[PDB]
């Protein structure tokens, strides 16, 4: 007359976390490809990546894979100065 048995015991409650008076510290704390633009007039925010179109006033304003020129995003392959001269290779032969 004794009823089979397992244990019973459903118990489960604890989870809490969150304290942060602020926006971000750094880019890793956004998405991914996303720099965290912090004005001067404005509070620092998450921004998105910026095109050749868009403006810039660093390198690293940029998203990676970039330069800044004349305020505004290029591609590493338009921003080129001061490339190599360089003419031929020289070469004799002769009996």
């Amino acid at each position: 007359m004794l009823v089979l048995d397992f244990n019973n015991i459903r118990s489960s409650a604890d989870l809490h976390g969150a304290r942060k008076g602020s926006q971000c510290l750094s880019d890793t704390d956004c998405n991914t490809r996303k720099f965290c633009l912090q004005p001067r007039d404005e509070k620092p925010f998450c921004a998105t990546c910026r095109g050749l179109r868009r403006r810039c006033q660093r390198d690293a304003m940029c998203c990676p894979g970039t330069l800044c020129v004349n305020d505004v995003c290029t591609t590493m392959e338009d921003a080129t100065e001061n490339l190599y001269f360089q003419s031929l290779e020289h070469h004799h032969h002769h009996h």
